[PDB]
């Protein structure tokens, strides 16, 4: 397990005037990347990459009772047009529909919804400021240097979770396919934040390129929503640089 | 059940095709095609072969498990494509013939006869050799099969793990889009000979929003300059279903 700064990369955040931070792990070598070795280390509230243990640990509780259980639309205001479906788990995440979520924690209640964050070492594993907004607008804080050993785990199974409900999870999170490799991801925006606390905004997940996996993880400071598409843009063409997925 | 839908036919006529889409929504219980007759015809399976043989390469501990690596000895091989070490999706998304010759192999005539059963696998005629029999043996299933079988599938239905199954379908995958997730699996056996064609074929099935809908598609060919409509006749009839795309 080694990571090593590459200044180089800050090119494609230079360009775009764009403050935060890429981590890129080859899984083969042990070794990871980031252009800024502190920002990797420092912690930001997860926003709706939080989805991906809330899934697993919904699954492990029986809460989510399958994969294919659909989230039933109860027809009352949802804040995101998007989110106003029935939808798969899949299309929860894939969408971001965060009162399923919610509902979701609710149903796991505190004492399992701690228990599995520490296990899973998942951030700073405070889930402080109200089972359904913790991750949100609580204290729940969590690197990028974390999210890449999270991910790690997942997808060797190595979780504290049945190996059936990991599985579920990484295909739900499968956003790109090709012959020669295979994305899974999650995004991630808080909002804009305040003056001078700007939002956080997240890409996380692991490509899959013929015997090697890459895990990676990409944050951003973000005050202007029109700025959001960058949180894929610089990992992407960083990750093409790279050979990647270009 | 399944319904003859004319509408479908223009698409292989334009292309002079002889072949058969097989589109079901839901469930296999009520399947619409082209062409009734031939929607139960069985033909070669080719490669779309290896999504049995995975789940049972996996259910026999062939394969040992999810992330394992078939390394290539460095000897020959009949595709360039198939001369590089590979896992498990990667096998079956180049069709690496030789890595399921050998799994098939090691499964053997036992228990390959035992699972084809239970899978409901078509004629479940396995004779002609262990390592070629759905390449150019005796076996043969048809479109409906190929629904019904990825529909036990997708369900977990098939007598396998649950974990194999969705070992073998996150394999499958290949196409992700925000709205919908495609699994899927495309074979060619080859351009036949006089009067004798081989087979092409696309057979899966799509996730979108909360429906699904299992298709398989085969046609004759005997020039491989076809093959690129083994695709984009079943996505054109899925595009204008309003499926894909
Ligand atoms: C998670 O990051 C959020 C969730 C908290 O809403 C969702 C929503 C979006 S983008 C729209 C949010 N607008 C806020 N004013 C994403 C995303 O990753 O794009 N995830
Ligand atoms: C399985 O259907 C075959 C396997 C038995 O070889 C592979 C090969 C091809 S097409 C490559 C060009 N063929 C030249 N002989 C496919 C395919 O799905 O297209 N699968
Ligand atoms: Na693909």
């Amino acid at each position: 397990g080694s990571i090593t700064e590459n200044t180089s990369w800050n090119k494609e955040f230079s360009a775009e005037a764009v403050n935060g931070v890429f981590v890129l792990c080859k899984s083969s070598s042990k070794s990871c990347a980031t252009n800024d070795l502190a920002r990797a280390s420092k912690e930001y509230l997860p926003a709706s990459t939080f989805k991906i243990p809330n899934a697993i640990i919904g699954l492990e509780t029986g809460v989510i009772k399958n994969e294919h259980q659909v989230f039933k639309w109860d027809g009352k205001p949802r804040a995101m047009k998007q989110w106003e479906r029935d939808l798969t788990l899949r299309g929860a995440i894939q969408v971001s529909a965060v009162p399923v979520f919610q509902q979701i924690a609710r149903e796991v209640g505190e004492v399992r919804m701690q228990k599995y964050l520490k296990k899973f070492s998942y951030g700073n594993q405070n889930i402080s400021g109200g089972i359904d907004k913790f991750w949100l607008e609580g204290q729940l804080r969590i690197s990028a240097v974390n999210q890449v050993e999270f991910l790690e785990s997942l997808y060797l199974n190595k979780l504290s979770a049945s190996k059936e409900n990991q599985l579920i999870v990484k295909e739900a999170l499968v956003t790109e396919a090709a012959p020669e490799y295979l994305v899974h991801s999650k995004t991630g925006f808080s909002g804009v934040g305040t003056e001078s606390n700007p939002g956080v905004a997240w890409w996380v997940g692991w490509v899959e390129k013929e015997t090697e996996v890459y895990f990676f993880a990409f944050n951003m400071d973000i005050d202007n929503e029109s700025k959001l598409p960058l949180r894929k843009s610089i990992p992407t063409k960083i990750m093409e640089s790279e050979g990647i997925i270009g």
